[PDB]
């Protein structure tokens, strides 16, 4: 059973993590060091000495698409079509899949408590210069409703606000934030129990942020991700079970009514979110391992950490959309777009007028690309991936105002500023498509091919040409 | 079970009228049948063609209710069911093989066939109800579709398959994969009703239109094997044409009349050469027309939206109701209601019924309405349209997208424009004004008023 730390000894073995012994602060440098290794496609980063802490901190864990591929055991990332595949039939008995509940576990070697708790012990960052505070960032928040057992994960910032008190950001349709909702009018005027988890193991992680059902624990699916059941352990001072491999866990409460102002935070737009009202978390422990490392991340102008998870857990959309569009290729909606806000689609053309059904589709047929507001569509020979192919394509195949499909009062995401009003907007189409008879009067060009002899030729003797060595 | 079982049933209803006077197959049977349809009358079998001894049975599903019967349910409401039942396609029923007596093989001539000529202009008499079976080489499955096929000669049909149509991809293969061989084909007339309905059901490429008759029917559809090739043709046909077409070979095709209401121009299209026809003893011949709506087809069309409204609602749980006017040629235009739920929604459901399922990716007009709007009464839409647009702010137009080819009024052939009608209230944000309330009856008032109604004696 792979935790944490055999994860990071798979990644050392393979020149995919990198230790930095220079003294760096969690104040701001951090992130500047990950931001850069992340847009340059480096390894996953361990401080293993955090200016004016003791416990390192390890950051740019799934910056990589392979990484998030490793961390579900596989080779590659397209292991997620599968899943797309079984998210459909949804809509498999022994996908009723609990947890595997240890009696004492790693996660619980040292354990502090009262007045005792103090989280700035804890390396947590500060992202973005204007920040309020610093941040935790990568924590799985667990808890229960109080109408069904189910136990969900999210991951919901959390601000920094005393020794003992968090703020816990989560928007209203998330499910900790319906299951306190609920709690507060099921039995007014009690504690609400929470519990957050730092540094599971790569499977819990990456199956929190998988969009599952409501019904669904997000312990099942990492648990049909990895292949053997989620290992958890009961928590010292509630009924909720957290990943036994944890390097740090924190328990508490909300106390119903008690908020704080939240923010300003950079997000992952690029934009500081303004000041905001939130529940208050108060910390009564903290657990952690011997030799605890801090698992943390950032959020910023893309690409960051959580855009490439993104846009590895995309693929799992594209089973589904293929379902309905056999004639689409490959659809990608790059990080550097905010995760979903462009989208490049590459089709086998088939008549006049094909890609205007698909800019269509993609604006109507699942909920998640609703609020997209840019379609650009190609061929098949182009990489959807490789900006060097996709501008190749709109400057040799469109002609700007007979391809370009603009649509008004279009539903728009309400916090997109640049839209007119709030919650209403225009899309754009580009047609890139090669243009058949009916579309244009003229010969179409011919695209180089080469000669696969040639190729292969070369090929043999590139090693023996040694031109670097 | 068979169609003559059927036309029992029918005729017990008052839903069939035998016609004893002398008609003619040129001309005066389309004449009849369209008067009678557009008053919704009967279905028709006329006993005495002019110069003719085979009945010519038409308009069978002139009406929607026979549509229903057709597929033994009592009610035009039951196809949404069946709709259902058509959903039901996600991922992770076949023949029965055992009738037709006389046959011929070079004493083959379709002239004694009492095919119809339709309109006036039209190029030749026409065959219209034939279910046209065919393998491709690559797979197994047997596709049934409804083309239409002018007589050329004694022994020759020419085959008017348009190109994404199951038997001329299917054709289409076989040339390629086998170069310069006879292209096998058989074609049916007067099959049970449910074979019939299930033909022009659009059923995925992939499955036999076989199968799903036997779903609708609750019974394997009983076949036989042709006389001269390995395709199956059901036992119950009235008549059967069996033969080939042979590679190349190509005719001018029409003018016809089309469902549009004008004629198409002259076209090529492979020739289907016959060396067989089956029939049974009495033979009965199946046919229709298609001309300025509405017509069978247009009626057929109507019935079969009211199986795709449950296929739109499971994607789009928002549409109340989705209507296809025969009026507009029946795929046209098409009126969507909808429960709004946000700014902008209208818009995702024009796209949707555009990009969704390909029956509806050639419509173009869209009008969406609130649910408080009967699609199917133009005094509501119209209502909609005229109290509820700003023309230039919620209309959507957009170009070049995929239109039928032989559809004369956009710019280039296979190519045109869509219009879609955002008819709903406006939210704040698509609107700063203040929107109007309507006008709504006291349910206590009206109550009272059919209460009084019989006594207050108006009429
Ligand atoms: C991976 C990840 C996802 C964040 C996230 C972050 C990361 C690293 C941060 C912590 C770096 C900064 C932005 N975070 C927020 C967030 N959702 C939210 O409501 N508030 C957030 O602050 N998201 C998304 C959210 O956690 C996912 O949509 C979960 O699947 C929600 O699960 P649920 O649908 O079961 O509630
Ligand atoms: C009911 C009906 C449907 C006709 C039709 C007719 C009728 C009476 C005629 C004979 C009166 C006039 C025009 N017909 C043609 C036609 N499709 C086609 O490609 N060529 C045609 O000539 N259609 C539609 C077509 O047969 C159905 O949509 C099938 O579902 C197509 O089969 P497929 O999906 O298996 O390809
Ligand atoms: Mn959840
Ligand atoms: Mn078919
Ligand atoms: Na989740
Ligand atoms: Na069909």
């Amino acid at each position: 059973y792979n935790d944490l730390r055999d994860f990071l000894t798979l990644l050392e073995q393979q020149g995919e993590l990198k230790r930095i012994t220079l003294p760096v602060d969690p104040h701001l440098e951090i992130t500047e060091i990950a931001d850069r290794t992340l847009r340059a496609g480096g390894p996953a980063l361990l401080f293993e000495n955090p200016k004016g802490y003791s416990m390192p901190v390890l950051c740019n864990l799934f910056g990589t698409p392979k990484r998030v591929a490793m961390g579900m055991g596989q080779e590659d990332v397209s292991a997620l079509r599968e899943v797309g595949k079984l998210l459909a039939f949804l809509k498999k008995q022994v996908l009723n899949m609990p947890t595997k509940r240890l009696r004492g576990a790693p996660c619980q070697q040292k354990i502090v408590s009262g007045d005792d708790v103090d989280l700035n012990r804890i390396p947590i960052m500060t992202c973005w210069p204007e920040d309020a505070a610093p941040l935790i960032t990568w924590g799985l928040t667990v808890t229960r409703g109080p109408h069904k057992e189910r136990q969900n994960l999210g991951i919901y910032r959390q601000q920094l606000i005393g020794k003992n008190k968090l703020i816990m950001r989560w928007l209203s349709h998330r499910g900790g934030a319906l299951d306190y909702q609920e709690w507060c009018a099921a039995h007014p005027g009690e504690r609400f129990p929470v519990s957050v988890a730092l540094g599971a193991d790569p499977a819990t992680i990456l199956g929190a942020v998988t969009p599952v059902p409501d019904t669904l624990s997000e312990y099942a699916f990492a648990g049909l991700l990895r292949g053997t059941k989620t290992e958890v352990v009961k928590c010292i001072s509630n009924d909720l079970e957290v990943p036994a491999s944890a390097e740090i866990v924190l328990e508490g409460y909300i106390e119903q009514g008690e908020t704080a102002p939240e923010g300003p935070y950079g997000d992952h737009t690029g934009y500081y979110n303004e000041v905001d009202s939130f529940p208050v978390f108060t910390v009564t422990h903290i657990t952690q391992r011997e030799d605890a490392i801090y698992h943390s991340t950032y959020t910023g102008r893309p690409p960051d950490e959580p855009a490439v998870l993104g846009v590895a857990l995309n693929e799992v959309f594209v089973p589904i959309l293929q379902k309905q569009f056999p004639e689409i290729v490959d659809f990608y909606l790059p990080p550097e777009g905010c995760s979903y806000r462009l989208a490049v689609v590459t089709i086998k053309k088939q008549y006049a007028g094909h890609a205007k059904r698909v800019m269509m589709g993609v604006w109507s047929f699942l909920r998640q690309f609703m609020y997209t507001k840019f379609v650009i569509v190609c061929d098949d020979d182009v990489n959807a991936r490789d900006w060097n192919d996709v501008i190749w394509a709109i400057t040799t195949r469109m002609d700007p105002a007979r391809d370009t499909v603009l649509v008004e009062n279009t539903p728009i995401d309400y916090l997109d500023f640049a839209s007119p009003v709030s919650g209403l907007g225009s899309k754009m189409g580009l047609d890139a498509t090669n243009k058949w008879p009916g579309e244009t009067q003229r010969e179409w060009g011919r695209p180089i091919k080469k000669d696969p002899d040639v190729v292969a030729h070369i090929d043999a003797i590139w090693d023996e040409l040694a031109i670097f060595n």
